[PDB]
């Protein structure tokens, strides 16, 4: 698995047409050791393959399957204002809930 | 070095665009291996991160560096027309010199 960050900010949608133009989806971190590697390639806030925007707080990533592991930054998720279904990891390695249409760097896994 | 192809095609200029965007360039085979490396990964004609575009018939890689290694088809090079100063890797393997306006895949490289 090899990540790549974006220069660039933008949306969810313009994210996953990004890493998908290339073969590949946004980031989902499955354990500590990958969450650190993204962490490492994106130099500010990035977004994370993973959305509840199916079923509200399940949150799975781009291919419907749900995540284990998590590392939400303390009182998250907490889906406020008018709702958050995406996810970015904050510069500190932690995630947050987004609203999807919200900018962001955007960090895309390959294998 | 990683390779990776684009699904849709595009212009040079559009190519180095996606490339650069996550912070990689257009694929520059150094030797065979990683010419045979890209053949792997381009399922259709190519761009290759080299041009003829400073002077006629000496081909540097994007950052204006000459290339030694080459792999030109028969009859390659030829700039045909008003000319032909961007390259592909066609499906055999062997490099063609065409318009860089005209669209073909991009594989990008990263490392
Ligand atoms: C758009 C945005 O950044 N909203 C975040 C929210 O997701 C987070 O839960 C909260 C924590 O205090 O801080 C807000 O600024
Ligand atoms: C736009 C294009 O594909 N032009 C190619 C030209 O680059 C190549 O040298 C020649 C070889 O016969 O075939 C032409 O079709
Ligand atoms: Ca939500
Ligand atoms: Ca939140
Ligand atoms: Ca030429
Ligand atoms: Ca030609």
């Amino acid at each position: 698995k090899y990540f790549m960050s974006s220069v660039r900010r933008m949306p969810l949608n313009r994210a996953k047409a990004l890493c998908s133009e290339l073969q590949g989806t946004v980031a989902t971190p499955r354990n500590a050791e990958e969450n650190r590697a993204i962490q490492n390639v994106a130099k500010d806030v990035a977004f994370l393959g993973i959305t509840d925007q199916r079923t509200e707080n399940v949150f799975e990533d781009l291919t419907g399957n749900r995540v284990r592991y998590t590392n939400w930054n303390e009182g998250e998720p907490n889906n406020v204002g008018s709702g958050e279904n995406c996810v970015v990891l904050l510069t500190n390695g932690k995630w947050n809930d987004v609203p999807c249409s919200d900018s962001f760097l955007v960090v895309c896994e390959f294998s």
